[PDB]
């Protein structure tokens, strides 16, 4: 009947894996036939997921490094691109705190509904598409690519391999460019004294990463897969079954039956090497920015996998000015980029900008009413010199674009040619 | 069987209508028995909607005036309350541009799914409830009422009287304190030359207000009902059937069948008087903040209804400093309050704070990476002096509250007494 | 940069419009350049919407007629295809009563959230895709096309031309094959004596149809557009402004400003002819199935537009056996197909099957417990002979498909070759 | 300020626990002060959750037994009540297969978003409320209680204690009467040879049940808590840490690190006794109905806890007629009731009625068109004698109720007194 969305043959897929440099050093423990068998007889095309993943991959090789800021609303992402950023970071922490499908405010422990991040990915793409549409009818070519790739937080997948599979598939349907997956069991994090994060076995994370790659393969898009390890601070692990984890197991076992494990950079380096054949980028979660630890981690990983790119979160909570001089702060990301940290981001940038700007405005408004708003309005007028366009609020949300649709539909009215 | 949620009798409802000062000068064209007949045999209690509405009503009489800022996320509302505001305004325009259930960015023309505002009302209540929970376990009594009343945008109800009924019902279920309803048909707004907003007949808006009151009565809560008229700028009206609208009909009818109508403060004053018996507060939509025009509207309506409270939106798009001196800007709301505008707000405060703060941070970040973030962090550290708490990010989203739930559940872990 | 999703040029679009027989006799009052101007710089591919629409269009020419049953859940659609049907009808009435995003039960008056039908279209596609996936791994080739095209109810678009545009766009995103649009304002339907449905002007419905076609063109898919007229029973019309509606205007205008208008097959025929250039299929809403009336409508429209295909709803509420003999009932659709009604359906089939089957089972269960369930189970066992598979419940919902994903991910577990 | 929703004091709560027979034999390892500390300063009232839980509790003591059928849509539940059932069972399996928030069809492995069952609980209550509203305006007193209690499937809580807490809280907000929680880790279920379900430690399930009780206490409603054990068929357990589980551990450990454990009735009885102080009802999950196993399980539990009520799922997949005579089938539930199984249900009744009725209708329709629908319509007319009302479809979904609202709002129209 129809040839629309006809699946590729296993041979074609194998050929891509064998020859496209995108797949150099990418280990897949399942086969091309295994992928085809899961595709049914029609494969939906996921345009934004394909384009974003391809653009992101090229940027990670073409730019000195790719940096991003966590965005929790569509307008936040639009402003990030308008301001010149080339990628968007979709923080799971921010979604938990102010943008998830339960409607509740949550701390970061995989408490929100599992399809929440995919919904925000779709929202951000929709917002970027509107900016793109508006730019086109306005003849605005100041931004080359409105559809900046989105890198989204997949926590640990909300369950087992099938939960990770479904989350990746949903992220892709929504248009994600890349996704990160970590090796802890947040839902078992122990409170207080002698508690802390609980890691899962090294082999279980390889399963997570393998499942994430499989969902992208079945969906037929080259999604960027990022592996995150939480071994830097985690003091517990669910099981001592994996021989690669045994060197760090002390012997003490908790009431819940978990195993105490020695944390630090050593286990991060080891897990990072075990994860490398299964990840396009590796990320060592960290609490305190530390150039030496970063250097130690990257040199140890690259000694084994020289071309392995790394990802890095720049702490949003660290008191930067108190601990570092201005020059160190200014060169921090450039320095990390030289070590191979090609994707860098500040997870909670949106949470801080949103909470701070509203607190400041509201406080001034509670005290001086209109005077406080005028102060913000004047800053917005001043920002126009830098390319800010939201002072023209109707235009910003598409009133001119919808007026054009109305005009297009109205036969007694003509549209202006572009 | 169970007496949980048993409806009150028509006689009890009538007694409240007859004696509670809340209903002084409130016209209901339907009966107490009509209300009971629509309640089935169980009436769900809507705690937040009841408490919010009672609190708002008292504040409108106890404070010089109640002012608010448009909030589009839960955290935004939390900061508004933390900063000292006593009510939250939930803008439909902001929901259309960055927080509605379609996932798209839209201009203000009743384009988003009709249950969008209710979902944001529920979200803001959840967020305020979390701030309240955290405060209680922290012994923080700095904020006396975290559950600030929410006043939400009902547009024109997304259709007819039954659509307005269902939206008011959904707003109440989500915990709204008050809702506003306007007299235009946004979906038929005409673009360009000789176009403009289209009003509906005065009687149709009374139907809308009557339907919003009926839904509040059936739901057994004293929701504050606000009437907005768009007659200042509207140049069209769907029909000349209502003799109260005839003094403004020009006699011309457009190619789409709408009637040309004389706009300005005159029809606003007439509509306001016709709406007074059906609204707890009245709002004349206006493009230009102008104390004299406000005084003219206020005095004209109060000459007929001396005790009629009014609401006023302080234009977010008007170039304040270009047209008014700092003194006039500084006294603007105070002056309005003296005229009887007891509820005042800035509809797009959130849109501007969110868009501006992210553009500014992202622009600095694109240029100087971490240096830009440090600038925002320093402002946040400085704001702690004014009561800002979001710099303690984990605490802000409830990590301490959930750690307590975790500890409460763990029998081998004791909780510290509050 | 990337060429993924690059829009076609206006010249390419024009060439398709000029040469593809799909567009024979399709009037577009806007231009190819107008379409391109609204597409931004990336056009997402909508695989299911494209494939569905192409398949439906071919079926409408290849089969004697295409018939369908209203489906309100994914499993309902799966059984329709498993049973041999070639298209799925997605009723808005069923969505209002038991499957819309407000969570409430509603009558048919455009009361539910506007994105409700799109969500059910997405759901039905997901369900059919799962049946397809299961079939593929089971080697089941009994059903040739699991992805049967979906024809969905667009009501009157929930507002104006921009609301219709957004609903058509959302239906396409979800994978719809065709959508129907009607010429009434349901939200103003008048109850009781001298009341009834309210039509909108002929030109306003052409605007609706033009807007649905425009959204399909911008989304780059050949969606089947169906026009429905409610003029058989409607007694009112919003305006007498369109001279094509004037022959039916009585001259009386109601207290609400609506115009009394002569109803019946005559205005239906005139509207159908005015709509023909803007619709792939036309449907005259009718309360009484009547082959003669159908013939009269069909012949009157085809006398003007010989190749115009028509759609027909076979009334679910009409007491068939009371008014027609078994022979007439048996030949009804065949007879209609010969008149040119190429798409035929029963709108509320799902509502009736679901409500009846649960009442019957529950009633027996309340009386005789397990005996009642066994009666249904025996019917299911007997239906396996006709191809029914849901008795193997785990398999029916994909347990075998997910076991395969699990096995594919597990390197210590091999999958059996298909 | 307001006293609306003011929390009860710890002393008041303690008093209820000490004196209300509802709490006889209910162990809470946290205190009344612990509950109050988590309530913030306003407790939302959850009317439907309170009424349903109270009604369910009384029915479990007043009736010989309470039985139910799985319902996955609002109309299904309405028909169940109309047909005479006194409770509704909300199956997680059915939600996974045809009614969850991902829009996908899933097998039963906790794959769907965690707030899916709560949404269906709210939908069912909304549908029952509409039936209730319609009955009242129609003067229909044939059904005494339209708001039948809903018992919902909580799987294992989608994570740890905090995930169970949030799910229970969401079920309560939606109006649930009771919820069941099981002791397996579905997301780790192993495939094929030597695989099977994986149990969690006995103490971990006590944590789950303790967390479920805590959420109900904080929400201030007497929710019925049901504990389910999956030890009958589970062959694995995550850890051997709990001494109560050690007697069944063999010693073999799997590649994933799980422990092989001896399954059967013995471990079910042991877990059931450990769960009894934490559950209002206990349920032994089973695959094959077996009166002897049921008798053995109940007598063993009651030997320790004489007043402990039990719950029982009557297998929807067992071939009843093939293995049992008609008399045994007819007395099955009555016999179980005598053993103490006071809540009985068929989990997949809705899935079978929905899939079978649509397959049958569609198959007949594909073959004989209208004749097949007429057959269903005639059965519906015949069912009217038993009280079926859905043949009057407009009435059934509330058209008369909304017409009454329209009339109530219309001052020129009067409503008919009840
Ligand atoms: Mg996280
Ligand atoms: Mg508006
Ligand atoms: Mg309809
Ligand atoms: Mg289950």
């Amino acid at each position: 009947a129809s040839v629309v969305g006809t699946p590729k043959s296993a041979e074609q897929i194998q050929q891509e894996w064998d020859t496209n440099p995108r797949w150099k050093d990418v280990t897949r423990t399942y086969s091309a036939e295994d992928v085809v068998a899961l595709q049914g007889s029609v494969v939906e095309e996921h345009t934004l997921a394909r384009r974003g993943a391809e653009v992101l991959w090229e940027q990670l090789h073409d730019l000195e490094w790719v940096n991003a800021l966590g965005a929790l609303t569509g307008n936040m992402a639009v402003q990030q691109v308008r301001a010149g950023l080339k990628a968007i970071y979709l923080s799971g922490w921010q979604v938990a705190g102010d943008a998830n499908l339960s409607g509740h405010t949550y701390p970061d422990q995989s408490l929100y509904p599992a399809n929440s991040v995919p919904q925000v990915v779709r929202r951000i793409n929709n917002a970027l598409q509107r900016a793109d549409q508006i730019a086109k009818i306005e003849g605005d070519t100041s931004v080359e690519n409105w559809l900046a790739p989105i890198v989204a937080d997949g926590e640990a997948g909300f369950g087992g391999a099938l939960n990770v599979y479904e989350l990746q598939k949903a992220l892709i349907a929504a248009g994600v460019a890349g996704s990160h997956w970590e090796d802890q069991l947040a839902s078992e994090k122990k409170c207080g004294h002698l508690g802390g994060k609980v890691l899962i076995p090294t082999q279980q994370h390889i399963r997570t990463l393998t499942s994430a790659r499989l969902a992208a393969d079945v969906a037929d898009v080259p999604t960027v897969v990022i592996a995150r390890t939480d071994a830097e601070a985690a003091t517990l692990i669910t099981s001592d079954v994996d021989e690669r984890d045994q060197p760090f197991i002390t012997g003490e076992r908790t009431r819940e039956g978990f195993y105490r494990t020695k944390n630090g950079i050593e286990p991060c380096i080891a897990r990072a090497k075990a994860y490398a054949p299964f990840a396009d980028l590796i990320w060592m979660e960290t609490g305190t920015p530390d150039l030496e630890a970063a250097r130690q981690f990257s040199e140890a990983v690259k000694a084994e996998y020289p071309d392995q790119m790394l990802a890095y979160n720049c702490s949003p909570s660290f008191n930067w000015k108190k601990h570092l001089d201005d020059a160190t702060i200014a060169k921090f990301q450039k320095e990390l980029a030289a070590m191979g940290f090609k994707f860098q981001f500040i997870t909670l940038a949106g949470f801080h900008a949103l909470n701070y700007s509203m607190f400041d405005l509201a406080y001034g408004y509670a005290q001086n009413q209109m005077s406080a708003y005028v102060e913000l309005q004047e800053r917005e007028f001043a920002a126009e010199e830098r390319g800010y366009t939201a002072t023209k609020h109707q235009r910003e949300v598409g009133a001119g674009y919808f007026d054009r649709i109305a005009t297009t539909v109205d036969p007694n009215s003509s549209t202006t040619a572009l």
